[PDB]
């Protein structure tokens, strides 16, 4: 049986739906090389500012045997930085290029997005705009940053989401998604937001900023990355899914596909396990679509089947 | 050294921490006192409704490698039930009894608290009034208007069951809304993870059947979630006693409960997967974890989890 993990969308093609979350192994120069590097599809350059930011006061990660827990504090290089890879260093030749951005402020957003639009255009880096940085918890917040980006900036873009817990959310998020057909990609979830991570051992918290509260990711997160997923799935027929949340194995990739994922991002478990995981997802998926009889994703993505 | 797990608030001494989560195993009679004969502290039973309600088509609980799913939609025996067992069969010198109450409006929740307040009176039942029922909790007007409704209607302190909230803006406002209310006297953090979606790669479909397999995540999936808004609840409402529900699934969990700020600890998802004997077993387990960790009460450390 002959079998392919290639993705085509955003005039784009993938040799695979794979690639890191936002911020995960892809603020550095070195990183986002390692990642160009390395067999995931695509990959996305750490969510940034207008300016370099230095973030929280470390620890600010904490690994976990469920999945991982943050507040980093959006520590990154710069908008320039990030364009100027974009602009001038990534590879285009070996796969696409994801930039996430995520201002501070709609204006930020906007003065960034204005700047990208060229290199956008010249080079076809997309454009993965960070909502759930809270802003996309505040539909009015949300629907704002989007108009403006949508003013602004004359491509399509994405956008990175915090995850909901209901329908009337799911359905609130997708009315006002829907209405910028700017928007072709969703990607479902950003962490599970504030939750605190306790060591019993040190009856302490693990991670300093914010009295130990920070984002979950990892197995935590997976029903609800998948629940995401499918709400979006179905709730924006006219865009694209891409599944981030408690990827550690081609099989819960296959669960992202299922779910209505078209890429599958991947932060704790690379965080983890560096851009050698994207080797052993893609052989996994392979192996689970093999075993299933599978050729395509296409066969499956969004297929999950409800009782 | 002499240890104790005993916990005193709303004028009842509890002889531990631990009771049931509402809805799990405290739907039936037989629930109810199995329950009362289990080692825990206390209990709590089903959310419940004016009337009687089947709930949802089967399969509507799922447990899995990391807690469960579920979307059971309030199967319940109705209020008169509850209230029955509260009147006239719980056994209040084993230990006291927590009856959650989740009409689907605030009328309703109005006229079961009409009726509990007199049974509270006599027999000494708290409303545990679930606002997270799958959504009140996520709609801050909604809550506010609801407690007035009750707080108006029920002369007794109560606690309300909260959905978890993911952001500070979220654990400010809702915090506000509860400290408006005195009435209000504990806080259950948190009900499930609300909407999750499982999916057995083996069958490639969902779990369970009602609302396409979405339902509300319990176990382990929700403990760092647990704990947040506890601890969130515990320092923005310092008026008031939080009950820590979500991932409880030994003495050490609930012992993280515990440093978070929970007084009480529910046990759901542990409790549907283990039975009533987990009362023992956690009774012991967090005992050994006291006796290892120097603490001979939990007042010792409720709430004293360490900021770095
Ligand atoms: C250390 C770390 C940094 C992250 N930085 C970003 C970021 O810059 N922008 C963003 O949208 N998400 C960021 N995230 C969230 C991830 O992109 C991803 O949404 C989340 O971790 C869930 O995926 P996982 O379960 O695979 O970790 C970060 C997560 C981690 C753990
Ligand atoms: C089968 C089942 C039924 C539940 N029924 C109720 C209910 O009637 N009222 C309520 O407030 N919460 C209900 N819950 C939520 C639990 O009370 C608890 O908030 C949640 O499961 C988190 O606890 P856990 O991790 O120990 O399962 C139910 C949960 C389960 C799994
Ligand atoms: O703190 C982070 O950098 C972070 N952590 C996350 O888990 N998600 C984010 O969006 C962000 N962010 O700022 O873009
Ligand atoms: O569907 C349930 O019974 C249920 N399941 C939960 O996980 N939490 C609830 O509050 C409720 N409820 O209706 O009261």
């Amino acid at each position: 049986g002959s079998m392919s993990l290639q993705v085509n969308l955003l005039n784009n093609t993938f040799a695979n739906p794979f690639m890191n979350a936002a911020g995960v192994m892809c603020t550095t120069t070195e990183e986002l090389v390692a990642m160009t590097e390395s067999a995931s599809g695509s990959l996305v350059s750490k969510s940034c500012t207008p300016a370099l930011r230095e973030g929280n006061p470390t620890p600010r990660y904490q690994a976990l045997p469920l999945g991982s827990i943050n507040s980093m504090g959006l520590p990154n290089n710069g908008f320039d930085f990030y364009l100027a890879y974009a602009a001038e260093q990534h590879d285009y030749g070996k796969k696409p290029l994801f930039l996430s951005m995520s201002g501070l402020s709609m204006r930020e957003n906007v003065e960034m997005c204005k700047r990208l639009a060229a290199v956008a255009t010249e080079k076809g880096v997309i454009l993965e705009l960070n909502l759930s940085c809270q802003v996309a918890y505040d539909f009015d917040a949300m629907r704002q940053c989007l108009t403006a980006v949508s003013e602004v900036y004359p491509h399509s873009f994405g956008v990175k989401m915090p995850p909901y817990f209901d329908f009337a959310h799911f359905d609130a998020a997708a009315e006002i998604l829907n209405e910028f057909p700017k928007v072709q990609f969703i990607t479902c979830i950003n962490s599970i937001g504030n939750g605190l991570v306790i060591d019993a051992e040190t009856e302490s918290v693990v991670i300093k900023p914010k009295q130990g509260f920070g984002g979950l990711g990892g197995r935590y997160v997976l029903p609800t990355a998948l629940a995401n997923i499918n709400a979006f799935y179905r709730r924006c027929p006219g865009k694209l899914i891409f599944g981030c949340g408690g990827v550690y194995t081609g099989e819960d990739a296959f669960l992202h596909v299922l779910a209505g994922a078209s890429m599958v991002q991947v932060g704790t478990a690379l965080q983890e396990e560096g851009p050698s995981i994207f080797e052993r997802l893609t052989s996994e998926l392979l192996g689970v679509m093999a075993k299933k009889r599978y050729q395509t994703l296409d066969e499956f993505r969004g297929k999950v089947r409800t009782l």
